[PDB]
């Protein structure tokens, strides 16, 4: 079997991407954020609290012909940005784009936090990495992807997102006219649950390549790019008037800037990423300082190659008994 959705920015910024999902019979249609950082699959739902919900599409498993709770499950997560939600454990039905699987824990919300009632675009998160990162208690449950594995064409998803513009998450295939010239393949460590990999360097604008590992985590849920305040530096430094504001939270720059792109490298291939794509904007509204997109993992912990680095390529998240990264310029 394959699966294909479209994947649409939230808002202006490419922010988030939200991706329609049939939860439930009847379907119930949601549009959740594919999360490749994390692995729960989490909904706005009847049961989440009233003064909580602002906006979103609701799942009602009641309504739900294949719904079951799974009792005595419970779930509660933290993300990197701060935010938090948890509740309990239903399975049932859910397609991606043509592809269903049966008995998926679809969790459901009792309680949010006010980033996620906030944001009235996004309905849940479907979770992408390892399976072992999956909070429910006290019997962990497995992503929608290692679900769906064995019935695959091939074991792999694709996340093909747009620079202001709708994209792709296909399931159980590589869509070879989504992409240009080859894919070039680079080692996974799931040792912490994430797709994990090391980057082989990395140039600023038309800048000569620096050969330096960085290793860090492909991210479809984090909004930026966030790599060592060496690199961080090296880039800001290449545009008048950049500078790190600890007041606003990072480094900002005059909107009347041209933006240098930067290029990663996988392998011996790069991944160049425009000037544009590293533009968020004012940081308020009719500021002329506007934040930046590529941003210090100093005190992280880890590095992120978040949507700004993916959205310029074709990556492949090879689920394979070994998994593996892929990456081509499209």
């Amino acid at each position: 079997s394959t699966g294909s959705a479209t994947t649409t920015p939230i808002d202006s910024l490419d922010d988030a991407y939200i991706t329609p999902v049939q939860i439930g019979t009847p379907a119930q249609t949601l549009n959740l954020d594919f999360d490749t950082g994390s692995s729960d699959l989490w909904v706005f739902s009847s049961e989440t609290t009233a003064s909580e919900v602002d906006g979103q599409t609701i799942y009602t498993p009641s309504k739900s012909t294949t719904a079951k709770l799974l009792s005595g499950a419970t779930w509660s997560i933290s993300y990197g940005d701060g935010s938090s939600s948890s509740g309990d454990v239903y399975t049932d039905t859910v397609s991606v784009g043509g592809l269903t699987v049966t008995g998926q824990a679809v969790e459901s919300a009792k309680k949010v936090s006010s980033s996620f009632t906030e944001d009235s675009t996004i309905d849940g998160l479907l979770g992408l990495a390892f399976s072992t990162l999956n909070t429910v208690s006290p019997t962990q449950q497995k992503t929608f992807f290692d679900n769906a594995k064995a019935s695959l064409d091939s074991p792999v998803f694709t996340a093909d997102l747009g620079y202001h513009a709708p994209g792709t998450y296909n399931f159980g295939f590589i869509d070879t006219t989504a992409y240009t010239g080859s894919i070039t393949y680079t080692a996974v460590s799931t040792k912490q649950g994430f797709w994990e990999w090391t980057s082989t360097g990395y140039a600023v604008g038309s800048g000569t390549f620096k050969s330096t590992s960085i290793d860090g985590i492909a991210d479809t849920g984090t909004t930026l790019l966030y790599l060592p305040a060496t690199v961080v530096s090296a880039y800001w430094a290449q545009v008048s008037g950049a500078k790190s504001s600890s007041s606003v939270g990072g480094y900002v720059f005059p909107c009347s800037a041209t933006l240098p792109s930067f290029t990663f490298g996988v392998g011996s291939a790069r991944i160049v990423i425009p000037g544009d794509y590293i533009d968020f904007g004012p940081i308020s509204t009719g500021s002329s300082s506007c934040f930046g997109g590529i941003q210090s993992s100093a005190g992280i912990g880890i590095n992120i190659f978040g949507d700004v680095a993916l959205k310029a390529a074709f990556v492949v998240f090879n689920g394979a008994t070994t998994p593996t990264l892929g990456f081509a310029s499209k």
